[PDB]
């Protein structure tokens, strides 16, 4: 499946050093791959240890295409929303004091910058400080039609994000998204013709002019920097989650015109890692892998 690489040591200072481990969790029933990378910053100068871990990888669509031969009515299943959670379940003297991207962003490409001074300071910046900075990240990730926005249960021991289907553009109509609704067509998310002659397989807009996060996958790419105080325990213990909601869009024919609908995460599917994380050998254990679903 995949495993943890040795700690590779980078000395800056007198003061400060960087120690990297790559961590790698895969659920191939999900088509799910996590990828974290931990980056110890020990200073001198400062009286807290960092933490700026990177989450990457893949989080498959799980789209699944509609059968053409369906008349009436049709239903496929789409990528609409990917979250993803970093939380540290163990130990006070650890807690997440920044991460990227910490705003709403909806541009096509989510691009920040993460900043560690000499002295324990650190600094997210929109877009790709040099010299004064003694260690520095970025997170690059394609979200187009989609918009990033973090979770609501963000505070000194948890830190999550959603990519969510935000303005898709049909073809020259639009935009749409999970909860549109016209009296008369409902959720034209997806629909291609309204009063088409057409199966209703064959009624929904090419997968090709669909967002790659809808019908193929998200790479994402998150900063989570915690603090360990010096104190009280060496370990500690972070839970990264990578889930996708799975919308069932579908429409039908009444006689008179075509009507579509979506049904917001009819499908969930969420794969969860669990790592000790050893602050003082400056490594990380996997203690436990779940893969877990819902199905409405």
């Amino acid at each position: 499946e995949g495993k943890i690489t040795p700690v590779s040591v980078k000395k800056v200072d007198d003061k400060v050093t960087l120690y990297k481990t790559t961590a790698t969790a895969d659920s191939d029933k999900f088509k799910i791959s996590q990828i974290l990378t931990f980056n110890f910053i020990k200073d001198k100068s400062y009286d807290k240890d960092t933490l700026v871990l990177k989450a990457t990888g893949n989080i498959n669509s799980g789209f699944v295409k509609p059968n053409p031969n369906d008349y009436d009515f049709s239903k496929l299943y789409w990528g609409a929303k990917y979250n993803v959670s970093i939380s540290s379940q163990s130990n006070d003297s650890v807690n997440v004091v920044d991460y990227a991207p910490k705003n709403q962003n909806e541009e096509f490409q989510v691009q920040n910058t993460l900043g560690y001074t000499f002295g324990g300071d650190i600094s997210i910046s929109n877009g790709l400080l040099n010299g004064n900075t003694a260690f520095s990240e970025t997170i690059n990730y394609k979200q187009e039609s989609y918009r990033t926005t973090l979770s609501r249960n963000t505070n000194y021991k948890n830190v999550g994000w959603g990519v969510e289907a935000h303005k898709i553009m049909n073809n020259g109509w639009g935009p749409y998204g999970r909860d549109s609704f016209h009296p008369t067509y409902g959720n034209e998310l997806f629909l291609a013709g309204r009063q088409s002659s057409a199966y209703a397989g064959q009624n929904f807009i090419a997968q090709h002019q669909m967002p790659l996060l809808s019908r193929s996958n998200f790479n994402p790419e998150f900063l989570s920097v915690l603090s360990h105080r010096q104190d009280g325990a060496k370990k500690s213990k972070i839970t990264v989650t990578y889930q996708r909601e799975m919308d069932l869009y579908q429409i039908r024919w009444n006689g008179f015109y075509w009507a579509g609908a979506n049904y917001k995460n009819f499908k969930t599917r969420t794969f969860k890692s669990t790592y000790e994380i050893d602050w003082e050998n400056h490594k990380v254990k996997l203690l436990d892998t779940k893969e877990t679903e819902n199905n409405k």
